[PDB]
């Protein structure tokens, strides 16, 4: 009866991929000197003494974010620095209360250990970081201001965003020879506005998991419980923003890749709608798809960030001027509501996955504490799930798998087991003809007229759901991506928003009546089965508010109404 | 050079049946056809000079007949010759009555149906009992519905109209009759606009021209021996010749653009996903490559202003078609015409334009230098990657909708859709990597486009709307000059010149006889060139902005549309 994930592999035979011999002689050598490489970028004064082996300390769901507090491994000066907003470090640069280079290094030193306990780096950089801020100080000296909003601020990029003149390969390890000559455009909107840039971090092989596998570093951990995942295809960067190794983190987001290692992660992320961000200048098997159309975004350790980053990069980076797909729609200055003044409706199941008991709990604790707070709560069962989940796991690989396929032959690297996974979603290695594309297109516009009118006809301001049917899960060991990918068919503007609850092993189990559920499926079956109190212990809960089309910046303020109502500070 | 040199991609075997169509569809069609003629009202017929071939073989111009006869009384004339924007303000003020603008334009169209065949469905009376319930609401509360009250619009038969016939131009869907206004049709209903003509369209919607299997052709309202255009033909015609205050029509390829350019009229195509689609008949569904788009088209370009303010920040279809975008309708001043640089293409590399065009756009472009603007000659880059990559687009499911949509009938195929069918790779049905070439291509040229008019600060690009004047009907085949701008989806505005072809001048040049051909197509399109049968057609004109600075396109055109001092009323 137990559930293997190789029942599902029955849709691409994968047999045109992997060659070892070719790998080992071509391309491991490469490998080698890239993860040497990294290695000798990480500085010794800024590193420690584990206090056991590192896979000791993944056996015993280490919680790295406790310990780095608890001994200290930062002075007071650079607790106090990294524990501020970006916005609040960003003023007080402005006003020569801190000098880039104080603050670029408190970060620098946080990364540093970030990585050793989580591996969430893929490049380090520290010394070209450090000649960043001291440019950035030389600036303000010289003019008696900043470059702009976002001066002297540390930010980690995610590793397949095009970096002038460093190795882009996007977890492809073909494409360890591929140096582009410019920033991608966010990066150079980033760095325009002032941004110090040093680290950039892990993602899996072909960017298609919730989790970080790849051949280069490995495996990325979960800075709150090293035995858990920090999550994907932004793994890296849930990891580094978790544990406060940067200040503010750029990911992509198709299928969940922001929203997922936010909330695993313990910190906060925005997906947005499509088109307000650029993803122009980096490396994917996306080229020209079109029917669900990836996305860029941010994520930090409070909203403010998250609204500082948007306001910044749409109003001032201007991205229309060098992105033609980019909408020149302004972030739009929108007040922070009363909780009184919503109206949520609420997904406590998709009817595809049932949830973990953290996640039904924390999203019970949090429903409850809205209504205390006067909100309108609707109890919302959604409609035509199994049909948005089919159409969108059809539209990632109905090229037949050309491009995933393209792009890992070259180098014939060993397949991921998360990797043979994502190959099989839809109808796998099956090569969609144009008018098929099309009729899945027809089914996407269909269901985004029956949700926008949900919530027109409604009055409905925002929807509050699961982001997973648990917590972080364990490395390679997840498969439903429902509760995240819903809203990239739908594409609707999603804040990820930790909730302040953890996951506690005393009293996140099941019930006598949860052991009498009839599973739906095997799907289901295989992450139900997967939950076990023991091995998940304390991990954080972060929930989903989806908002309509374009109302971005309502998501963003409301977000920010409801983590103060629960009383939610990351720092 | 001859047009079934290119028909090698299609080979049009399974589309038609002349027998199951004779006996299954015929009989419905010509009882759509006799549901036009009953529906003209009798008493706003004329009495036609001589017979309408003989007027079109004589490239009669019956809009300087509507004057010179005087078909209207001087009080419908004073209506008709308004703009919609100033209308609406004397409705709203209660100088006119909506029940006395509707007649004035609902004679006016009957005119116009009678002599260029516009008209694809006629319901005068509904329209008048419409315009009554705007008089009565305006009586009861003392303020108008909204900012289109009593304002008589024409539509596109395409678009859905509750429980109407809705085939566009299909004769396989006389069938469809839908439950419900298409979303841009109830969004003007609700700003208090009037309908009364459905107007006419080619055949599978892909001609800048009319044929059709209902109606025939559609003509030019300044020379009934020309196209009126297409594939908004009816509407260009109507709107050319004052019988509706604004129309409706769609735009890939050149359907808006081309109409209002070859009829005597303005018209604009806005940047995707500003107006919506949603709720039409056409062969489109999920085509996402190249996006089709609406647009108003008038007589003045503060119409469409008008009618663009309206639609997005009254209207907001973002709230019943989960497409569109929330994106407001920016309030822009006028520029001055000093203030403007302005890039113009005299040639696209492809398709060498006749003597009319090439007279007006050098005209207006010295008008644009007298007057202190900008001047930059520019020669376009990859456009024919633009034109082969656009092409391609149109017929990469391999023609799959349009045959099944045509051959559900067995409707004989007209010309220019023999034409079109060919257009790509015609039946050759793209896989999906394929089709996302494309994609790339298309996001290619877009940065290229956009780069150029952001690094040389660059405000418009100016162009003619197609290598002649209004063609002869089923004899237009290159779309090279519109559709350029729906691969780089520019907001683009079609302005009337206020030139004409002058039979005098207009001649080619002995250096023009001299010139070498660069294709099949460039020798196609010029060799039907001829001063005497193209007289007194009007020069429209094409404005291309950045994409989403739809606001500036228009303030623009109503500044370089007044540098020209263009009246079209």
């Amino acid at each position: 009866m137990s559930v293997s994930y190789e029942t599902f592999l029955n849709k691409d035979p994968l047999d045109k991929y992997e060659d070892s011999e070719i790998y080992t002689k071509e391309w491991l050598p490469k490998v080698e000197k890239y993860r040497q490489d990294l290695k000798d970028a990480i500085p010794k004064n800024y590193t420690i003494e584990l206090p056991k082996p590192i896979d000791d300390l993944i056996k015993d769901q280490f919680n790295a974010v406790d310990y780095l507090y608890s001994q200290k491994l930062l002075t007071p000066e650079e607790f106090a620095i990294t524990d501020l907003s970006a916005t609040e470090l960003a003023k007080k640069i402005a006003a020569g209360e801190l000098s880039s280079v104080e603050v670029f290094k408190a970060f620098a030193h946080r990364a540093t250990l970030a990585h050793q306990f989580t591996n969430c780096a893929m490049e380090l950089f520290i010394d070209e970081g450090l000649k960043q801020a001291e440019e950035r100080d030389n600036y303000f000296k010289e003019h008696g201001k900043t470059v702009g909003p976002l001066h002297g601020i540390p930010i980690s990029l995610k590793e397949q965003m095009n970096y002038k003149d460093k190795i882009t390969h996007g977890g492809y390890v073909s494409k360890i020879v591929n140096i582009p000559n410019s920033h991608g455009v966010t990066t150079s909107i980033l760095e325009k506005l002032g941004a110090v840039f040093y680290v950039r971090t892990s993602q899996p092989q072909t960017l298609m998991h919730l989790d970080s596998a790849n051949n280069f570093t490995g495996l990325t951990k979960n800075p709150f419980n090293l035995l858990l995942s920090s999550g994907g295809s932004s793994s890296g960067e849930g990891a580094i923003v978790g544990y406060g190794g940067s200040a503010i983190g750029v990911g992509s987001d198709i299928g969940g890749s922001i929203r997922a290692p936010a909330a695993y992660s313990g910190c906060h992320g925005l997906r947005p709608t499509t088109k307000r961000i650029s993803v122009k200048g980096g490396v994917s098997s996306g080229a020209g798809q079109e029917s669900v159309p990836a996305v860029a975004g941010p994520m930090a350790r409070s909203i403010d960030d998250l609204e500082l980053w948007m306001k910044a990069y749409i109003n001032e980076g201007k991205p229309w001027e060098s992105d033609s797909t980019s909408l020149p729609m302004p972030w739009r200055d929108v007040s922070t509501p009363k909780i009184g003044d919503l109206t949520v409706a609420i997904i406590r199941d998709d009817g595809l996955v049932r949830v973990s008991p953290p996640i039904r709990r924390a999203l019970n604790t949090v429903v409850e504490k809205l209504k205390g707070a006067g909100a309108k709560i609707i109890e919302f069962d959604p409609p035509n799930t199994k049909l948005a989940y089919e159409t969108v796991h059809k539209m990632y690989n109905c090229d037949g798998n050309h491009m995933q396929r393209k792009l890992l032959s070259g180098s014939n690297e060993p397949l991921t087991k998360l990797t043979k996974w994502n190959l099989n979603y839809g109808e796998g290695a099956k090569h969609y003809d144009v008018a098929s594309n099309r009729e899945l297109n027809v089914t996407r516009d269909q269901l985004r007229d029956q949700y926008n009118d949900f919530m027109v006809q409604n009055k409905v301001d925002f929807i509050l759901s699961p982001t997973y049917n648990n917590v972080a899960p364990h490395s390679e060991e997840v498969y439903n991506w429902s509760y995240t990918s819903l809203w990239n068919i739908l594409d609707f503007p999603t804040l990820s928003f930790q909730t302040g609850i953890f996951q506690d092993p005393t009293k996140d189990k099941w019930t006598e009546e949860d052991t009498k559920y009839k599973y739906r499926s095997k799907l289901e079956q295989l992450e139900n089965e997967n939950y076990d109190p023991s091995q998940f212990v304390g991990a954080p809960v972060g929930l989903q508010l989806s908002g309509k089309r374009y109302f971005d910046e309502e998501v963003l303020a409301a977000g920010k109404a409801i983590v103060d109502l629960l009383g939610v500070d990351l720092y």
